[PDB]
């Protein structure tokens, strides 16, 4: 006859197929607690060491399986630890349930202890933003706002007053609407427009198609209209592994977290293609600023004609649409633009090989990352943090459409690796999954390695120790006037801080160490959590948005001191081989 | 090889395809004037009185057209002014672009006059809010804005530093991504989904079907269905006219803003066919709670199964879907429940038009719509005002699919009738408009009756005259204990108040007054507007969700003393038709 | 036992000795409504015909009395009326109450007619903003409400749920704590702060004191410092008539709201105390690029060194200072910067009656005031509206201590004239009210005329027709490249509204029409509310701020111009009397 309003609570979350959720109980949120630990037997209630890492963990969940996140927060303090896991859930767009805790509506608005207005706290982030005040609604605010964060792909928040989740309600009036549950209709392509956007990739001197996430499903379509076409593929970088890297027209990725031959082609290219992709560069890069014709395909009607004016534009489906246009071509013969950008990545790649097989000295992020690769399983997850590890791990990890890779794409949170290896591991359980980390976003949410050991989630953790924020002292090399400052800081050796959560971890500072320790690694990882504590040198990573390779563009003694700086010199600028294939730079 | 900021953030507007828009200038707004006037010829610069008329005419606009309306207002109480208008369109899910004045630049953050933090202003309204910074990418922003309120049906908000659009930026640059619009092409209706929908629909005993503004398009396949199948229609309030209310089994909207038929077998159904409708009285007023089977059709996800628990929900569009089920059924012969239905809704009518048909006496709201309907052109648009008018608008005009109605549907700001009219005859100078407000609602926004004089758009105007908030005196007499207050007050003279802002008008107070004074008004408005002001008694209209009529429900005492209040002695309950062709309840 | 939650809020309103509070009713609000209604003999409910006009006279209530104003309205559309006058108390810093009516805690976050979120639109405007969720509470809240209203001098916000009033809650458990509320009393002004502040302003040579209303108190201070120093008074705008406007070496008020000897005076200067003041336009207008030495005497930490560095800057009451000041100095004799100031006003005041003592032909404003003047009680009251009113009646109102006046003084919001003069009768029933307002203004709260008939308050309404926003028609003329825009409009014949609403009126457009119109108004006024609607030129009135009367600062072409447009000739510049008495610049 009757039900606590927060057993029903829980049984929306069941309803919807939420397996696990992530937080940190108070008495603002015992309620709640309370409903969880009847239904241990059919939710798992995941209790983080701070609230950031459940908001991330939650995030990420939703990255990798498309399934809404949860997780929540104490009154005051406990929800607002959130926020950087929230953020990131919003501008990766991805559906996170986040429950916040409040005093019950009888000490709501008198100032007591820890209560205060929580409402416009999370009216920033939230898609879905409520206070709930009755709790025969209850399910019903819940069950809207897992609709909510689903259809607009993003966060709901619900406040929820502690007194509410013990009321009893009728057992016979809530629903879930998880059993009505649909994705959005997937737009299909105009013939006609299609038929024109063939046409003038086609015409194309120098053509390039350039995707992001949002071709994600289509990553057959795009290697083949590649080798029918004779056109080089690039991607956004967190649309690595769409295509295999082994692939020989795959660019890269471009300006930062890059790869030279897509700085280089892209600059060049008078016609681009581009499918599924927000590259939030685009206008502030000048990217397209040479481009003569611009074609854009994606889902989202906010999209078009947003990165650069566009000459044809199609709202579909990425993967309808790239069928569509290799259902109406041939095999083209090859041309020197092809092979010229051949030619060209043969140059970059061999580049990254010499890095990565260097056999002893100084431990550098390249062979680290190269000892990764000798470790992994074809259907490995990489969860990575925010620094240098975005740009080294870009180049170096061969991806293939079996893996996953996720960070904070948008926001950039550091601290992420950590999080979304425990989300990788509790969704594939059966899958390899890795945490890769510099040493500042490790510090960050370092607590939680502890998370891993309490509920045995296997990861290889990898921190890159370089004493610095690397990514940001490089900036500061580039633009500011005085000394350094707040980049450079003192060693946290991580395999301590592992032995301090009771986790197994080593720390290696030569490159020889690498084969024996990740072997090791490799074999602790099919039970437990590991950690390698990885010391590598200061060296900047080539930038390669900051090229000095062309004798045309750059003086004699810039150009061999940065052959000297990165190792650099068997690199070829693109206009050799434009040169070769008789195009002019 | 320059063009002003300004100059060129008209050109976007006017790429969008803007014809019109509203505001009041100010110094801060002023540079936005300067290049308005410079382009006169190409986009029409509408000044309104109050700047809530400006918010609320392009609400209208894009109620109206489906394009964007915009508006603007001078830094701090223009911008706050646009509120009820925003709001308006917010809730109503319409696109509109809203322009705020703001202090230059080099004076922002002084605490100088007029100058406030302006973007925390619009955060809860707007779907997407941003001061300006730059001058170069203004127009982009502009673009963006108008890109964003279209794909999110919602409010944009651009707060200008007014010397940002002064500045010259490169001739060059700037783009509009107009040219990039389309709608999207979607996919058939899943064939399996809606032959499952079709059985349940079609085994029901009591079926309805409940349509609301998502099946504008479907007016035809509604109509056919429900002749067909035999199954009665009704729709929500705004999704009247879609068809034909001459329709003999179209039974009208249900709760308050409703007909006496919808109620009724609202109750009664067993099987309910949802479509396009996002009735905001489902749960509150426990509207499905005896329905077997509720079936759905909606083309967002966020809708399914939200307003009750659904057995079948269809992702997909109202009009494609219900053209599908149409073509896999055939012709059912009549059925009590269809002529139970016929025969309730027959006395309806008859009882409406006993209201109306009065000849002579004291003038009631009834025998002012039916004067209305007898000068009304068979593709009229009228603006509807808030308050009691929408319920008598709804039971005494007779629309058809060439008719629109417009009002606020969801936010319900009284003052809407005025700039409604404003707009429809902006986008329509060739349809007859009327604004039908009642007395409270057109004293809210009366100022802009002169707007209408000034642009000369020759609206007919009709004031209903209670000396009374109605809606809210009848609401009062439900549920207060104590004397009403608030709710009756002194007369406004809307003839003398139309004479001040030099627009030709009448008043009457009797019933026999109305033919030849609404034969001048339909004559004036061949070229100027006219407003009448209809003085009427304060009788409660019959409230369709308290009815007392039928003698198992209610008492003898309490069907004789509705039956006498509402001159209701010839309406019969449903149950006597039910009774009639043999079916109880 | 038990008491209304409802009523025991009423209760509390009274305790703190809330005469009259203004609001629209609606269903969301209907129990406030309820409680209001048994409580017509100690709490005096005024119904608005738009409740912005109930927000802005509750703005001028604390204005004029310095006691909590009081607002209302309902759920959506109601409470975002208020917005207008809510910013004015912000900005104005003066404690207004403000209740939103919201649908009951069973049917929030159901998505219901007009159910929204509303605890986020209130946000920035408050200084207190919550949703009550329990009537228990309820009369704390609202006391914790105006507890903090006056505490921090702005706006609390408090939404309810139109449930919880309607809830018994204990008769013994509420209370009010108006019994608490007390003024601070204040140490005196350090002594040796003010010695030293005292020997900066008496060494200087052309010493200017300038006041703004934390003045309001010191007005006999002002004066006697200023006779017996031989110091010249200039204040800001709204601190006119603090000091009697007939004071030979009161300047004015310096800028555009201004008057010309303030604005000269001001640029010589070499030391100012700058006393209560908060001047907007310190930094924008660079006011004291050429002062010496600076000085402050203010209450609030905050404001200390704010507009301009300072060299010392005293944190006490304005009139305490003061009057430690007077008691530590005495006479100094006449000084030729004394006697070059007073030259000055002599001059500007003979040009200023020029203006008002034309006795026939067209009518301007300048003769208006002079009719004002001539009716004007010497303890009136008035309320003036926004744009070229604020300048005419600064330069032309003959004020003295015993005088009112209120504007929007900072957020500036049209249309506070109406709603300014309502709350300043009900405020002052025995003393005259005028409302001096533009058409502009006049036109955005026009349908409130009928409020002062309903309630038989009778304001002189002075309407000031140019057909023009003149104000901005002016900025437009200074700074705009291309045509008037927006600035010229239509006639409305506001004798005509007068009429509509049931108000005796009047329309004149000649000057010699003055003297009988005004009797008869101050006759009618005498028991009921009057207009005047005055049709004046569209002359441009003298811009203080771009004075062209000096030889060495303007070319002879120049001062030709401005002397003819703004009928100047016998204007004569600060520097011939700084000359005259032996002084340079
Ligand atoms: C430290 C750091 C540095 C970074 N710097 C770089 C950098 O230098 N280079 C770089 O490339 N990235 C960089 N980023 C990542 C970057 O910020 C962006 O997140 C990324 O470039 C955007 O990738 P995207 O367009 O694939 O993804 P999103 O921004 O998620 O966009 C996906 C697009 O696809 C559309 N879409 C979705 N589904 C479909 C469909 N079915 N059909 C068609 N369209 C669809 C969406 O509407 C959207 O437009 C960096 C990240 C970090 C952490
Ligand atoms: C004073 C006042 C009183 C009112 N009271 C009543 C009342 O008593 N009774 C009443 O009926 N109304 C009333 N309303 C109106 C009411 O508040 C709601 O706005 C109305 O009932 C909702 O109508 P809707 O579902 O047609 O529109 P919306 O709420 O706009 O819903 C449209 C739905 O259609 C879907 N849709 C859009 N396009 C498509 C498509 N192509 N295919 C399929 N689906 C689509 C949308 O996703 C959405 O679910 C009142 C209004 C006022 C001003
Ligand atoms: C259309 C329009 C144009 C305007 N333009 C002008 C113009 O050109 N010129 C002009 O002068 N005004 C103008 N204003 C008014 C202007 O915006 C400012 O509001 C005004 O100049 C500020 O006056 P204030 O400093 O007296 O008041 P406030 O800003 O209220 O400042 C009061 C100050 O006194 C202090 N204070 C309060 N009590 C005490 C106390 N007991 N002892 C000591 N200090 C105390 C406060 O801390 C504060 O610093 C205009 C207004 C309008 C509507
Ligand atoms: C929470 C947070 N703080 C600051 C930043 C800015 N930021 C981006 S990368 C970076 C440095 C990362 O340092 P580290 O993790 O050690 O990686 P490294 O570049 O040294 O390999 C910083 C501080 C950020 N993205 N997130
Ligand atoms: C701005 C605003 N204030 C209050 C309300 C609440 N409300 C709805 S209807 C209504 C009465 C409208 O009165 P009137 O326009 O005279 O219509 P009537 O019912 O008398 O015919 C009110 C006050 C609202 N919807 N909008
Ligand atoms: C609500 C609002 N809109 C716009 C402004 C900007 N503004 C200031 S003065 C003014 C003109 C006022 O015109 P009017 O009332 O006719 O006075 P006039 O200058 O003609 O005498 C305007 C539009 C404002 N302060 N408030
Ligand atoms: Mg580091
Ligand atoms: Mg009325
Ligand atoms: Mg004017
Ligand atoms: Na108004």
């Amino acid at each position: 006859t009757n039900i606590l309003a927060g057993a029903a609570v829980i049984k929306v979350l069941e309803a919807w197929g939420v397996d696990h959720l992530y937080g940190i109980p108070g008495g603002s949120i015992n309620s709640i607690m309370d409903a969880l630990s009847a239904e241990r037997d059919r939710i798992h209630y995941i209790q983080v060491r701070h609230e950031e890492v459940g908001a991330m963990a939650a995030a990420a969940d939703a990255k990798l399986t498309g399934k809404i996140g949860v997780c929540f927060g104490s009154a005051g303090p406990g929800g607002t630890h959130l926020m950087n896991g929230l953020y990131d859930a919003r501008e990766d767009h991805v559906p996170v349930l986040a429950l916040i805790g409040q005093f019950g509506t009888t000490g709501m608005n008198m100032d007591t202890f820890q209560e205060m207005n929580e409402n416009p706290i999370y009216a920033d982030v939230a898609d879905y933003n409520v206070t709930a005040v009755n709790a025969a609604t209850l399910p019903h605010v819940i069950d809207e706002a897992i609709r909510r964060a689903y259809a607009h792909q993003g966060v709901a928040v619900v406040q929820i007053p502690v007194d509410l989740p013990w009321q009893q309600i009728p057992a016979e009036d809530w629903y879930a609407s998880a059993n009505s549950y649909q994705t959005p209709l997937l737009p299909e392509p105009d013939v006609q427009a299609v038929t024109r956007l063939t046409q003038t990739l086609l015409a194309a001197e120098r053509p390039l198609i350039y995707y992001g996430i949002g071709a994600r499903k289509a990553g057959k379509e795009l290697e083949q209209l590649s080798k029918t076409l004779k056109i080089p593929l690039m991607s956004t970088y967190p649309a690595k592994g769409i295509v295999a890297d082994r692939y020989p027209a795959y660019l890269g990725s471009a300006n930062r977290v890059a790869q030279k031959p897509a700085n280089e082609a892209l600059a060049q290219a008078d016609v681009v293609l581009f499918v599924g992709n927000n590259y939030p560069f685009a206008e502030v890069s000048k990217a397209f600023k040479n481009t003569r014709y611009f074609l854009q395909i994606d889902i989202d009607p906010a999209k078009l004609g947003k990165r650069h004016k566009t000459d044809i534009a199609v709202l579909a489906d990425a993967q309808k649409t790239l069928a569509a246009i290799l259902a109406q071509v041939s095999e083209r013969e090859s041309t020197p633009w092809w092979q010229a950008n051949l030619a060209n990545v043969k140059n970059w790649r061999a580049y990254l090989a010499s890095l990565e097989d260097k056999q002893e000295g100084p431990l550098q992020a390249y062979q680290v990352l190269r000892a990764v690769n000798k470790i992994a399983e074809p259907d490995a997850i990489y969860s990575i943090d925010v620094g240098d590890i975005n740009l080294n791990a870009n180049r170096h990890l061969k991806l293939t459409p079996s893996n996953r890779h996720i960070t904070s794409n948008l926001f950039a949170t550091m601290g992420v690796g950590i999080p979304g290896a425990i989300a990788a591991k509790l969704n594939y359980p059966e899958r390899q999954v890795f945490n890769l980390a510099g040493d500042g976003g490790a510090s960050m949410t370092m607590q939680d390695l502890a998370t891993q050991v309490q509920y045995h989630l296997p990861v290889i953790n990898v921190v890159f120790t370089n004493c610095q924020y690397g990514w940001i002292k490089d900036e500061q090399e580039d633009t500011n006037q005085n000394d350094f400052i707040g980049v450079e800081f003192n060693d946290i050796d991580f395999s301590k801080i592992a032995d301090g959560v009771h986790m197994q971890a080593f720390r290696v500072n030569k490159i020889e160490q690498l084969p024996d320790v990740f072997e090791q690694a490799k074999a602790i990882a099919q039970h437990e959590p590991v950690l390698i504590d990885a010391v590598i040198t200061g060296d900047r990573p080539l930038p390669a948005e900051k090229l000095r390779l062309d004798s045309a563009m750059s003086s004699a003694a810039d150009i061999e001191a940065f052959k000297q700086r990165y190792e650099a010199q068997d690199l070829q600028p693109l206009s050799t081989y434009l040169k070769q294939f008789g195009l002019d730079d």
